[PDB]
């Protein structure tokens, strides 16, 4: 979905194509609904995409990001 440098998104929940396993290993990384993360940067053919949380940085595939509920923190006095 376009994961531009700096961009911010928030979790707001989960697919329900994510197994409970692969949740609770993201969850430990602080991948939390209600949780921002930041885009730090994106490989050379724009996969995989590696990102930051409060917790600590990470990579995963695109195809890893579409089993989580993202939206675009799109707040202007948070955009800022």
């Amino acid at each position: 979905m376009q994961f531009t440098p700096d961009s911010a998104w928030k979790i707001t929940g989960f697919s329900r194509d994510i197994s409970p396993a692969y949740r609770q290993k993201l969850l430990s990384l602080g991948m939390l609904p209600g949780s921002s993360f930041h885009v730090v940067r994106v490989a050379p053919l724009g996969d995989p995409v590696h990102i930051e949380t409060r917790r600590v940085s990470l990579v995963l595939r695109k195809k890893d990001l579409a089993l989580i509920e993202l939206e675009a923190v799109a707040q202007e006095n948070l955009y800022f």
